């Protein structure tokens, strides 16, 4: 992933989000609703320091769980870390504050079409595709309006 | 689903297929190795009067299965109907019949790329992806050389 929003102003992300789509490198990371990385981002609260706290939903056992996670800075404003066994890097690719943002996870690789309202926003999909040719995705998700208003999207 | 191959001549699309990419319009259709659309094509056997004999491979009950189905020819060449308690139609969209071959299943879709070799084609991808981009595809997979030499695609 060689696409990094540059002039990233992170605070600016703040706020209500929807994975409008998603995508991964390996099926197995989004096929089933408990699959891994299928995660639905709900909210964003950049810290004073310029961390990132992320709202989410993920469905396991059996239930839509809301899960809070931590993604801290480093040195590059578009590339966040998340803590684990292993270190997964956060790179925010384009913004533009107000409609969309698009994101990957790497460790294997998933990337979301986030926008602020429960809309299909051809425009953004159109630059989520973009960004993705590239990558080497197998599976690719997206959601309607209703879903987008559902708790992890069912 | 407005594209349908003119001129098309079912005898040539006879022999050996791979499933390298399938899209459905509905995530559920797709999603687990074990729902309902996620079959993996083997080979196709026009008879003489012009039906459509399918070999394929599907996940029922844990293993991979090998199933035959029959589709009847209609009036229009690039159309057949696969006999249920409900009526599909499978179309053939697009084919060069020595490389790739682009149908869609509509009762609710599902189309596929199939290729006539375990290689990632390119240009068949892009052709799928521009008949796909008029539908409401909501899920989209593709698989790698090594997954279509699989029963499967495990
Ligand atoms: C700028 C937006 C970045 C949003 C990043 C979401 C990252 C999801 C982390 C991986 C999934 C964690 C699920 C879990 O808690 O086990
Ligand atoms: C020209 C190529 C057309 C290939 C059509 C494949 C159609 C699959 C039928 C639907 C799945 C049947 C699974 C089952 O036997 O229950």
């Amino acid at each position: 992933v060689t696409q990094t929003m540059k002039g990233l102003d992170i605070q600016k992300v703040a706020g209500t989000w929807y994975s409008l789509a998603m995508a991964a490198s390996d099926i197995s990371l989004l096929d089933a609703q408990s699959a891994p990385l299928r995660v639905y981002v709900e909210e964003l609260k950049p810290t004073p320091e310029g961390d990132l706290e992320i709202l989410l939903q993920k469905w396991e056992n059996g239930e839509c769980a809301q899960k809070k996670i931590i993604a801290e800075k480093t040195k590059i404003p578009a590339v966040f870390k998340i803590d684990a066994l292993n270190e997964n890097k956060v790179l925010v690719l384009d913004t533009d504050y107000k409609k969309y943002l698009l994101f990957c996870l790497e460790n294997s690789l998933a990337c979301q079409c986030l926008v602020r309202t429960p809309e299909v926003d051809d425009e953004a999909l159109e630059k989520f595709d973009k960004a993705l040719k590239a990558l080497p995705m197998h599976i690719r998700l997206s959601f309607n309006p209703t879903q987008l208003e559902e708790q992890c999207h069912i």
